[PDB]
């Protein structure tokens, strides 16, 4: 039998099929050597000795307030943001490694970028089981799994406070680079760029950008409704959004995101961003009169990303990591590094990305509450209500808790149904394997994983060993920390893709990290002071209450 079908290569170590029945471990530079890269080098058993349990660290950022308060205003804080910025990334593999073609490096994985990458090779086709080795013959019944221990049954809010406008913005973000090809299966992405290219407002190719375009002042169309600036239509802006048949063009909003349209609270975000556009383009006019078109609007996208770049590490990610510690956005700091400004989205993060369960069992917008069948497709509440008045609604409203289990509305319970069957037709690996590769001890038993006996115990009926708990349904139900949105694992494995993602960007680097790059110095603090209230405020009439957190 395929002897790699046991994983034997620890660290990182790579296994390679060798004769008839044979298999070697690769295991250079990855700190250890022997048959299966378990004998540590000197160094790394010391490393590896002095590191404090990813819980513990956790402790440490989440205590402290006075402490902190004071790292934070010293260079300290710059210090422990570099060693979190590259400690956490140097996980994740660049140049990228695999896809769901190649179980090994290739020209080809490394050029057709049509392919989500993977951190871990696919489980041989032809081992004993679906897992690898162990197992029951069939895995659970994806939709059983579901129902059983994903379905929502009484609505958990978010212990941290998130509220749907963090919900929202997630979604809208990770669509810019989360976009499977329908059209060739999974694995692959219509989302080349792979990273923060902000093309989920200016579009994933050319023709569609030319068509958003207005090619004038360096603007984006765009139209007047109720004395509000809104998307253009689509018989306008002739994009191809995807809405229900029977909606005519009139009354289609062009974008970017072809799937934007299927929900007020992402068309919500793409009306500020395009607002911020063109009020970008505006102020660079100002200062470069000479500047043509193309210029106006490729200046105008820079300053954007870096914006959006800003915005997600000091304010999302803040939210999420819930750290008394000051995350913050600085190119600067890894000028010194050694580091690749370079992304490949990878399979996996795809994955674990699908945060379903933060979506509300209803929408409240003010004294009127909306349901899916009012909300999902409502192709006038974003131009009834006005952007501050929902922004106002979203942040307001508390998303709900997103690790734990039983947590995702029956309306939207299909996906999480499909993410679990995707995963097995991608042959992803076994969740502890992963657990390994991103640093943990694997799990021991479903009652080390839940905090539980009750689901641990049907858990382990259903999936036989603890070692054949897939990726997806493992983060989903590995237990809470005290009163987190998530687990461990949603961490420890999450922000080396994150922040990865967010730092490699050219942008982020010495070549690109200049004021001349976004216009000069008004250009520049745009990006380098940009804030999710700027974002909303200096794009609307009134300032309503706006903030990833809930009041
Ligand atoms: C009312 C809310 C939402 C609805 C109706 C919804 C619906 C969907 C649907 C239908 C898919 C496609 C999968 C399929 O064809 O079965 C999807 C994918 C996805 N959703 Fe959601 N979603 C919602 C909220 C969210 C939120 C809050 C996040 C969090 C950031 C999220 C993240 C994702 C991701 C990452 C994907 C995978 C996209 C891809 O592979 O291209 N969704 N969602
Ligand atoms: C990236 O790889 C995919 C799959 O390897 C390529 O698509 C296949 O192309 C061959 C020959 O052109 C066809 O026989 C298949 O029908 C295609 N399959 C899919 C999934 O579309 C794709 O051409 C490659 N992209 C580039 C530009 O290199
Ligand atoms: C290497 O791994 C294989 C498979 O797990 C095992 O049979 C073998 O005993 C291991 N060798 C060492 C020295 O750990
Ligand atoms: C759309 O929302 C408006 C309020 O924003 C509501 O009056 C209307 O009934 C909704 N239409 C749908 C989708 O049922
Ligand atoms: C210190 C650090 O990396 O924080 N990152 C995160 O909390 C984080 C962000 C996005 C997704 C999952 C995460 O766990």
């Amino acid at each position: 039998v395929n002897p790699c079908c046991y994983y034997p290569c620890q660290h990182q170590g790579i296994c390679v099929r060798f004769g008839l029945d044979r298999y070697q471990c690769d295991c250079t530079r990855t700190g250890y050597s022997g048959p299966n890269c378990t004998i540590p080098e000197i160094w790394t058993w010391l490393r590896t000795t002095l590191r404090p349990s990813p819980s513990f660290i956790h402790f440490l950022l989440t205590h402290g307030r006075w402490l902190w308060d004071f790292v934070n205003a010293t260079f300290i804080r710059d210090t422990l943001m570099r060693l979190v910025l590259t400690v956490r990334s140097n996980l994740i593999p660049s140049p990228p490694t695999y896809n769901i073609a190649h179980d090994y490096i290739s020209w080809e994985s490394f050029s057709n970028v049509s392919y989500y990458t993977r951190i871990l090779p696919s489980v041989p086709r032809d081992c004993p089981t679906p897992m690898g080795t162990k197992g029951k013959k069939q895995l659970p019944d994806a939709e059983f799994l579901s129902r059983r221990f994903l379905l929502r049954r009484k609505f958990i809010p978010d212990p941290q406070g998130t509220n749907l406008m963090f919900a929202f913005f997630a979604q809208h973000f990770t669509h810019q680079f989360f976009k499977t090809s329908g059209k060739m299966g999974p694995g692959f992405t219509k989302a080349l760029g792979h990273g923060v290219d902000l093309g989920h407002i200016y579009g994933d190719n050319l023709e569609r950008q030319y068509q958003l375009r207005l090619f004038k002042d360096g603007k984006l169309k765009y139209q007047m409704l109720n004395g509000e600036v809104y998307p253009p239509s689509v018989e306008e802006a002739p994009v191809l959004m995807h809405y229900p048949r029977g909606i005519p063009p009139q009354s289609q909003m062009a974008v970017g995101q072809e799937v934007f349209g299927l929900l007020p609270g992402l068309m919500l975000y793409a009306t500020i961003w395009l607002r911020e556009h063109n009020r970008v383009c505006d102020l660079l006019k100002a200062e470069h009169p000479t500047w043509g078109d193309e210029q106006l609007f490729q200046t105008a996208r820079l300053i954007l990303i870096g914006e959006t770049i800003k915005i997600v590490i000091e304010e999302y990610v803040q939210q999420l990591s819930g750290y008394f510690l000051q995350l913050k956005f600085d190119p600067e700091l890894l000028f010194g590094a050694q580091f690749q400004y370079r992304n490949r989205i990878a399979m996996e993060f795809n994955q674990l990305y699908h945060w379903h369960p933060l979506m509300p069992d209803s929408f409240r917008v003010g004294p009127q509450d909306y349901s899916y069948e009012q909300f999902l497709f409502n192709t006038s509440m974003l131009v009834d209500y006005g952007v501050e008045a929902l922004v106002d609604a979203f942040s307001r409203q508390p998303a709900g808790r997103i690790g734990g289990g039983r947590n995702i509305d029956h309306h939207i319970l299909h996906v999480a149904v499909d993410v679990i069957k995707e995963s097995r037709v991608l042959r992803l690996q076994p969740f502890n394997e992963y657990r390994k590769r991103f640093g943990m001890k694997p799990y021991t038993s479903f009652q080390e994983l839940t905090g539980e006996k009750e689901m641990a115990a049907e858990l382990e009926e259903l999936y036989g060993d603890i070692d054949a708990l897939e990726f997806y349904p493992g983060l989903l139900l590995e237990k809470c920390h005290p009163n987190s949105i998530f687990g461990e694992s949603m961490i420890e494995m999450g922000a080396p893709f994150s922040l990865k993602g967010l730092l490699g960007n050219p942008i982020c680097s010495p070549e690109y990290w200049k004021a001349s790059t976004f216009g000069g110095e008004v250009g520049f603090n745009l990006v380098k002071t940009a804030t999710l209230k700027k974002l909303v405020c200096l794009n609307t009439k009134t300032c309503p209450y706006v903030s990833f957190h809930v009041p």
